[PDB]
This record gives C-alpha cells, sequence and structure tokens, in this order.
C-alpha cells in the first residue's frame, strides 16, 4: 500500500507532515490534520492547495487528493472555509482560537481591511491572550511587539496596542479571543471571499462570497447584495458565471445576471464556493 507524504501549513505558521495512501480522498488528510489540532468543530475549516495556475483551491474531501493536486506537490494550508457570523455560538474555545489565528492572517495580509483603532484593539486582545497581563518590564517607551498586527506597522500603532493592553488586566485567553471575535465579526469584509470579474458590459467588479450572500463591488457608491434566499440557481459555462435572482412579488419571471471570469477554472471555482456557502449557511 503506497503512501504519499503531505505537508500542511497550520494557522500558527508551523508545518505538519503526515502520510496517506496515494488514492486517499481529501477527507482522510483533513481528519488527520484536525485530530492533530484537537479540533472537533471541523465543519468551518478546510485545506487549500495551489493549482497549476498558482490559484488557491479548496481540497474537496469527497474526491481523490491526486485528481485535485494533479501535477503539483502534496502541499496544503489549513484554513477557515466558512467564517461563523456569530463566533460566540461555537461550542469550543479551541475552535474560536483557530478562527482568531485565521483572522490575524486575514488582517496582516490586507484581505480584511481594518481602521487604526480596530487594528490596535484586535492587537491588544491577541497580546492579552498570548502574554497575559500587561508587564511594563517587557515594554519601554520604544517597544515593538514580535506580533504582526497590520499590513503596515507604525510606532503609533504599537503604542495604541500597549495602551489598550493595559486595560485588559485579568482577562483570560478564551475571554480575550472572544473579544477579538466580537470585534472582527463586525468588519465589512469579515469572511468575504473576493473574486475578480467583469459585468455584462465588461466593467471590472469584485464578487464577494460570504454567509449573508453574494456581494457585487462596482464602486464605493455602488455595492449590490443578493441574500442566499433570493438566489434560486448558480451556474457556469465557459468563462461565464450566471445567477438566477428569484422573482420579486407579483413579477412574472426570474432575472439573470451574467459575469465574465478570467478563465473557465476561475468560473468553476466561484460556482463551487457559492454552492458550498449556499448549502452551509442554508443549514447553519
Ligand atoms: N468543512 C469540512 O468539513 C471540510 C472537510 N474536508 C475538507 C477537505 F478534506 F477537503 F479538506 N474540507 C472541508
Ligand atoms: N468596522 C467595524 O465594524 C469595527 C469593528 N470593530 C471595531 C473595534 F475593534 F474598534 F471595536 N471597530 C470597528
Amino acid at each position: 500500500p503506497k503512501s504519499m507524504q503531505c505537508k500542511v501549513i497550520l494557522l500558527d505558521g508551523s508545518e505538519y507532515t503526515c502520510d496517506v495512501e496515494k488514492r486517499s480522498r481529501g477527507q482522510v488528510l483533513f481528519d488527520k490534520v484536525c485530530e492533530h489540532l484537537n479540533l472537533l468543530e471541523k465543519d468551518y475549516f478546510g485545506l487549500t492547495y495551489r493549482d497549476a495556475e498558482n490559484q488557491k483551491n479548496w481540497l474537496d474531501p469527497a474526491k481523490e487528493i491526486k485528481k485535485q493536486v494533479r501535477s503539483g506537490a502534496w502541499h496544503f494550508s489549513f484554513n477557515v472555509k466558512f467564517y461563523p457570523p456569530d463566533p460566540a455560538q461555537l461550542s469550543e474555545d479551541i475552535t474560536r482560537y483557530y478562527l482568531c489565528l485565521q483572522l490575524r492572517d486575514d488582517i496582516v495580509s490586507g484581505r480584511l481591511p481594518c481602521s487604526f483603532v480596530t487594528l490596535a484593539l484586535l492587537g491588544s486582545y491577541t497580546v492579552q491572550s498570548e502574554l497575559g497581563d500587561y508587564d511594563p518590564d517587557e515594554c519601554g517607551s520604544d517597544y515593538i511587539s514580535e506580533f504582526r498586527f497590520a499590513p503596515n506597522h507604525t510606532k503609533e500603532l504599537e503604542d495604541k496596542v500597549i495602551e489598550l493592553h493595559k486595560s485588559h488586566r485579568g482577562m483570560t485567553p478564551a475571554e480575550a479571543e472572544m473579544h477579538f471575535l466580537e470585534n472582527a465579526k463586525k468588519l465589512s469584509m469579515y469572511g468575504v471571499d473576493l473574486h475578480h470579474a467583469k459585468d455584462s458590459e465588461g466593467v471590472e467588479i469584485m464578487l464577494g462570497v460570504c454567509a449573508s450572500g453574494l456581494l457585487i463591488y462596482r464602486d464605493r457608491l455602488r455595492i449590490n447584495r443578493f441574500a442566499w434566499p433570493k438566489v434560486l440557481k448558480i451556474s457556469y459555462k465557459r468563462n461565464n458565471f450566471y445567477i438566477k435572482i428569484r422573482p420579486g412579488e407579483f413579477e412574472q419571471f426570474e432575472s439573470t445576471i451574467g459575469f465574465k471570469l478570467p478563465n473557465h477554472r476561475a468560473a468553476k471555482r466561484l460556482w463551487k464556493v457559492c454552492v458550498e456557502h449556499h448549502t452551509f449557511f442554508r443549514l447553519l
């Protein structure tokens, strides 16, 4: 029975190595990683790989690993796939902990934009969770944290993290993580998966996929939203992605909205993440 070595980048930036039989389905690897992480609320997570065009794809747990990674390395990342709209309702603190690690990367990477004060407040909860109570001995007037808090660090930001950290004395790690999440969950781009696309006139837009539905970012002054209930059908054909928007009351027919994706693979990838979000957030 021939086994393939798998390398998974965990949310703390460390590398897990394991072996699975070469015909293994994605679920096999995912279960091994989740057992390693002592994670029971696994439904919010998945594994990504980089395809032959270097795009992030979700590993499908139902299909063979080899048929997905194809010509590429058996190299994966462990990630949040479905961001809970209300992290307080997760049953385990360790679930909320991995969600925090994902969100810290979402912030540092610039995928999750965040005001100065929110960057500093989220930072202060991370520091409280990781180091415990503010200690002046570790922090002088010229202190810079090892912690990455933002896509661009300033001395003013480092100072504001410390000032807010002082306010958190006696806060336990689970408590600081819950405050981190109570704040992060409100950010306009929280759990929004962005896809570059063109509308039916060739104007460049972004499509966001999330718990509440499909978002269409045109300009700052033109953002369209389709709640999952208002979507009847999700389809792709060639480089095109279509959604069937349900008839309004007393309207005779469904409306159809058409988008152009960069290539056929980009169209299918958007279709699959949409169907998966629809199913997940229909049931949750
Ligand atoms: N959310 C899930 O339960 C889930 C399971 N398994 C996988 C895998 F194996 F493809 F990575 N991705 C997601
Ligand atoms: N833009 C927001 O929804 C938002 C979230 N969280 C905060 C925090 F941390 F300062 F309280 N400020 C703003």
